[PDB]
């Protein structure tokens, strides 16, 4: 419990707007087809962002930090799997990917 307390704080910070410049691409599911991605799909098996995290956590979905994390972590790996390294959302990712790991990194134990 206290562990996941941890995680939810990073959630909400994912999701402040102090982070929204580069957190904005990955508050909701890509939309493949607005977006005119017509391989997502193929690429990326399984999609994740940050109202998918929010959605389980609130649902106590989540059993575990770890588990958390790993959700978080997908999140990122797909962008950078779907996205040459250039790419502007790549360099979005990366910056809150170091919020993320800092912080996670810090967790109680």
């Amino acid at each position: 419990p206290e562990q996941l307390k941890h995680c939810n704080g990073i959630l909400k910070e994912l999701l402040s707007k102090k982070h929204a410049a580069y957190a904005w691409p990955f508050y909701k599911p890509v939309d493949a087809s607005a977006l005119g991605l017509h391989d997502y799909h193929d690429i990326i098996k399984h999609p994740m962002d940050l109202s998918t995290v929010k959605r389980k956590m609130e649902n106590r979905d989540y059993r575990d930090a770890q588990e958390f994390a790993a959700d978080v972590r997908l999140m990122f790996s797909n962008c950078y799997k779907y996205n040459p390294p250039d790419h502007d959302v790549v360099a979005m990712a990366r910056k809150l990917q170091d919020v993320f790991e800092f912080r996670y990194a810090k967790m109680p134990d």
